[PDB]
RNA sequence: AUGGACCGCCAGUGAUAAGUGGAAUGCCAUGUGGGCUGUCGAGCCCCACGCACGUGGGG
């Protein structure tokens, strides 16, 4: 059991330990947001156990880092003197003095290859392809990739993620194989951060600690695609053979 | 419904005033394009007259 998200796009943003206008992300994917994804295809409102999106298992394959980029980003400017974001005590600021500013940080161009495992992945998957709720990565505003589930039923994914998969162009010397590869698993284990998620309520964001260990893994150089138009391609007619 | 949901860095601006590339210069000295030559029967149809050899009219 299990699927396949490809988790790419313009921008992803998975953010970490900020609460407050300066905002930052990881260099790879959080649980908490991918299930916060899930979560919101199968219409679960904030303040609802989320207890079913336990015993779920999240290898994931970077396929290339991308680079880190921070996102200016004021609200309420420009605003009149009566047009702000209000105050716990209700009494506005000064115009000159209204507006927030808060610089977000924000992880772009990457792609990355998560192997879902789980008991409720079936549904989950049938969430994906009709959610009930616009599905983001990290972000509202971030849109997810089109192929955003790339493959919907297989079994061990893992090995699938390990063998047979696109990836994007990059330097492969002449004749060369074992070409290697990032992946995370959850001793030797690299950190530790706030992942598993417990409630997403507003009024109480309640989180915890959860293992992670990245292995470099290493792949034959079969997999890596031309230079351009090519990725796409290949990963197009590698998702056709899904019904199949 | 993802340390996320809502979310503008942003409202003003001459790059400006001045300027010869200029004076000098044979591309030249040499060349057959040549031998050879008469311009003297399948076509598609109609109609008319016919000595069944053909002759003329309209397409």
């Amino acid at each position: 059991s299990g699927f396949l998200l490809r988790l790419a796009g313009p921008m992803q943003s998975w953010g970490e330990h900020s609460m407050f206008g300066e905002r930052d992300t990881l260099p790879y994917p959080s649980r908490s947001g991918l299930i916060g994804m899930f979560a919101a295809a199968q219409g679960v409102r904030r303040g609802d156990p989320l207890d079913r999106y336990k015993e779920l298992k999240f290898t994931v394959r970077v396929d290339r880092p991308g680079v880190r980029l921070v996102d200016f980003h004021t609200i309420g400017g420009g605003l009149p003197k009566e047009r702000t974001v209000p105050t716990a005590a209700g009494e506005r600021r000064d115009p000159k003095k209204a507006t927030i500013v808060t610089s977000r940080s924000y992880l772009a161009d990457a792609v990355f290859t998560v192997a879902v495992t789980g008991p409720e992945a079936d549904t989950i998957a049938d969430a994906l392809a009709a959610p009930y709720w616009q599905p983001y990565l990290g972000r509202r505003a971030f849109v997810p990739d089109p192929l955003l589930v790339l493959r919907r039923r297989v079994a061990d994914p893992v090995r699938e993620l390990v063998e047979a998969v696109p990836l994007p162009h990059r330097r492969v010397e002449e004749d060369a194989a074992t070409v290697l590869v990032d992946l995370i698993y959850e001793t030797r284990t690299l950190t530790v951060l706030n992942d598993v998620p417990l409630s997403f309520d507003s009024k109480s964001r309640r989180y915890s600690t959860r293992q992670i260990r990245v292995v470099p893994t290493e792949v034959p150089a079969t997999l890596v695609a031309g230079p351009g138009r090519d990725y796409q391609n290949k990963l197009f007619t590698y998702v056709k053979q899904c019904a199949e």
